[PDB]
């Protein structure tokens, strides 16, 4: 189990129960305890320990919580240099659609993310 610390405004990825994912500067929230599992090497799954939903990304690139894992719940996982990670939506690895949060907490649409951005670096912390 592990908080997912986005380096941007310092939030913690939070998959909510209505499927809305966004970020929170609140550690205490239990909807932010995600656990990562790996479907293969370099490929990871991310799911709420609280609700069991899965992280996932539309075709619009909208991070969203899915009740059951699928083609959209899989994410590439690179261990950047700052020591920070980076999850590339697999289904949209071709267009570098990263999982990211903006400074205001909202998520970032896959398409507007871009390597080198600061909203795309998460630092997994223990739960």
């Amino acid at each position: 189990p592990k908080l997912l610390y986005c380096s941007n405004g310092g939030y913690f990825l939070r998959i909510l129960p209505d499927g809305t994912v966004d970020g929170t500067k609140d550690r205490s929230d239990q909807h932010i305890q995600l656990q990562l599992a790996a479907e293969s090497i370099g490929e990871v799954y991310i799911k709420s320990t609280e609700t069991g939903q899965f992280l996932a990304m539309d075709t619009d690139g909208l991070l969203y919580g899915s009740q059951t894992p699928n083609e959209e719940c899989l994410f590439l996982e690179r261990l950047e240099e700052n020591g920070y990670n980076t999850y590339i939506s697999k289904k949209h690895a071709e267009k570098h659609w990263f999982v990211g949060l903006k400074k205001n907490g909202r998520s970032k649409l896959g398409p507007r993310t871009h390597f080198g951005q600061k909203a795309i670096l998460f630092l997994p912390l223990p739960v």
